[PDB]
C-alpha cells in the first residue's frame, strides 16, 4: 500500500 504527502509525509506499506 502506498501513501505519502507532497511537507513530505509518510505511509510506507
Amino acid at each position: 500500500e502506498r501513501f505519502y504527502e507532497k511537507x513530505v509525509q509518510k505511509f510506507i506499506r
